């Protein structure tokens, strides 16, 4: 169902000097839910209940996000894709996950998740993705509605727009959810970024990482790598498509549709589809996991 209560209380693990937060309920092999920008584990709160009894349900808060500690020093060079991956690889190792992990990913959680899988292909039982960054794109491929704003985030206008005005949290997020959010729900997304300044840096560093028209070249090479791999990998996949959708449309959707061993469903939503169709999403993930773990 919908609802504002969190799925569980946060547990903590020390990683490289910083305390990182995560939800961990139940027992069995892991079903790993990873959020992107500008969200936290809270994004999966109404989707995780659907998998009760199917495994150890885990949702990690990326460094500087949710209830995980903020990095200090912080600035334009902080929270890049490679730094996020360093902290996440370590937390995932600390959790003692084993070799039958089902990944459930979104937005930057999908770029981090697709890359971890390319690198640990034997420990991945299945991948469920939605509104993902599945390959490098052109501006011609970006959604028309926010093309100018994201070109601005990538320019020097980014700092005023995000660190000062908090535009990614206050405008982009609600603007890409079809239904209106309650105050408790908006408060849970706002919580880690209440303070002006560097506490909001993660939400600005992320749009500057998207691989478009060949820049930034380093993330473009990483995406080109996991795109080529996925288009040929036999691992079971679940493509949760959306209409109207946002990122995974046009050429990118045509490409994802060529991937092997994949099941597809379409749900209502723009970009943050977990807030519009949580039960349809959770039900498909549960069904996908029951096929992978026959009881
Ligand atoms: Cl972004
Ligand atoms: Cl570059
Ligand atoms: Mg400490
Ligand atoms: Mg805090
Ligand atoms: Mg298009």
């Amino acid at each position: 169902s919908l609802g504002a209560k969190p799925f569980g209380e946060k547990k903590f693990i020390e990683i490289k000097g910083r305390r990182m937060a995560y939800i961990d309920e139940g027992t069995g092999d892991p079903i790993l839910f990873q959020h992107g920008n500008p969200t936290s584990s809270y994004l999966w709160r109404n989707i995780m209940p659907h998998c009760a009894g199917l495994g150890r349900l885990i949702a990690c808060d990326l460094i500087g996000m949710g209830d995980s500690d903020k990095l200090d020093p912080s600035g334009p060079e902080r929270y890049a894709y490679a730094e996020h991956r360093d902290y996440l690889d370590a937390l995932w190792e600390a959790l003692d996950l084993g070799d039958r992990v089902v990944l459930v990913v979104h937005d930057w959680g999908s770029a981090l998740g697709f890359d971890w899988a390319r690198r640990h292909r034997e420990r991945v039982q299945g991948i469920a993705y939605m509104e993902a960054i599945a390959m490098p794109i052109e501006w011609a491929d970006f959604p028309e509605q926010d093309r100018d704003l994201f070109q601005a985030f990538r320019s020097q206008a980014g700092e005023e727009l995000v660190l000062q005005d908090n535009v990614f949290v206050e405008q982009v997020l609600p603007g890409l959810i079809l239904r209106p959010l309650s105050e408790a729900e908006m408060a849970a997304y706002r919580e880690p970024f209440l303070a002006a300044g560097e506490a909001r840096r993660p939400t600005l560093s992320w749009p500057r990482q998207i691989p478009i028209a060949g820049t930034p070249a380093d993330v473009v090479a990483i995406a080109r790598d996991y795109a080529g791999w996925l288009s040929e990998s036999p691992i079971p996949k679940l493509f949760i498509n959306a209409e109207p959708g946002a990122l995974t449309t046009g050429r990118m959707r045509d490409f994802c549709r060529t991937w092997p061993n994949q099941t597809e469903i379409t749900v209502a939503g723009a970009h943050f589809i977990q807030e519009d169709s949580p039960d349809e999403i959770g039900a498909a993930i549960a069904a996908f996991v029951r096929r992978l773990r026959p009881a």
